[PDB]
């Protein structure tokens, strides 16, 4: 078998994308936030408190035939960013753009945390990561592709994420008309259930290329690209007038300023970041000064290739017994 659905920019920032989902009998469409660093599939709700929900389209589990509540299992999340949601837990059938998982569980919220509430774009999130960071108790449930992968023609998922432009979630199947050039493969490390792996390396604009390694993960559900320090500020050097704020949380920019593209190293082969990428507009209303798409990763643990990265990039998902990741220009 195999599925495809689109996905789109959230706003015109590409803060985030939704892609529609169906869930239950007959079908009831979310639009969740396909997510590679986390593993739980939850949904807002008719059980989500009420003043929780500010426009989010609801899962009602009593109005579907094939739900089921999984008795005695909860969960709990707390995302990188501050935000945190929780809930119960059903089985119900779940679709996405043609393939289909019976018996997925499906993590109902009862309570969600401010910034979700303040999204009125995003229904809940579809996690892409191992389903040993999945955080149903007592019973740990499985991912929608750990459950779909038997079944697919080959045990892949693929994302071509687009700029300010939707693009695309493959299951199942390489789309080889989909980028340019070839694929190049990379180890992945599970250990700490993500999609970790090593880039082998950087270039500012034109500039030369350093090789170094930088482990860190791919992450459909960040939408910047934290790197190390010494990588950020050889980046922000280059961009006259940034600097890194402490009172806005990160490097910004005169908004006036054209940006130089970022390349990053995946073996012998380089994608490139466009500047453009890397513009997250004003930090408020009307400023003059905007936020850089390229952050330091000192305060998190881990390197994150999020949206700005991969965007830039088809990316395979290769979830075979050893599982890879392949990055493609496009």
């Amino acid at each position: 078998s195999t599925g495809s659905a689109t996905t789109t920019p959230i706003d015109s920032l590409d803060d985030a994308y939704i892609t529609p989902v169906q869930i239950g009998t007959p079908a009831q469409t979310l639009n969740l936030d396909f997510d590679t660093g986390s593993s739980d599939l939850w949904v807002f709700s008719s059980e989500t408190t009420a003043s929780e929900v500010d426009g989010q389209t609801i899962y009602t589990p009593s109005k579907s035939t094939t739900a089921k509540l999984l008795s005695g299992a909860t969960w709990s999340i707390s995302y990188g960013d501050g935000s945190s949601s929780s809930g119960d837990v059903y089985t119900d059938t779940v679709s996405v753009g043609g393939l289909t998982v019976t018996g997925q569980a499906v993590e109902s919220a009862k309570k969600v945390s401010s910034s979700f509430t303040e999204d009125s774009t995003i229904d809940g999130l579809l996690g892409l990561a191992f389903s040993t960071l999945n955080t149903v108790s007592p019973t740990q449930q499985k991912t929608f592709f750990d459950n779909a992968k038997a079944s697919l023609d080959s045990p892949v998922f693929t994302a071509d994420l687009g700029y300010h432009a939707p693009g695309t979630y493959n299951f199942g199947f390489i789309d080889t008309t989909a980028y340019t050039g070839s694929i190049t493969y990379t180890a992945v490390s599970t250990k700490q259930g993500f999609w970790e792996w090593t880039s082998t390396g950087y270039a500012v604009g034109s500039g030369t290329f350093k090789s170094t390694s930088i482990d860190g993960i791919a992450d459909t559900g960040t939408t910047l690209l934290y790197l190390p320090a010494t990588v950020v500020s050889a980046y922000w050097a280059q961009v006259s007038g940034a600097k890194s704020s402490s009172s806005v949380g990160g490097y910004v920019f005169p908004c006036s300023a054209t940006l130089p593209s970022f390349t990053f190293g995946v073996g012998s082969a380089r994608i490139v970041i466009p500047g453009d990428y890397i513009d997250f507009g004003p930090i408020s209303t009307g400023s003059s000064s905007c936020f850089g798409g390229i952050q330091s990763s000192a305060g998190i643990g881990i390197n994150i290739f999020g949206d700005v990265a991969l965007k830039a990039a088809f990316v395979v998902f290769n979830g075979a017994t050893t599982p890879t990741l392949g990055f493609a220009s496009k």
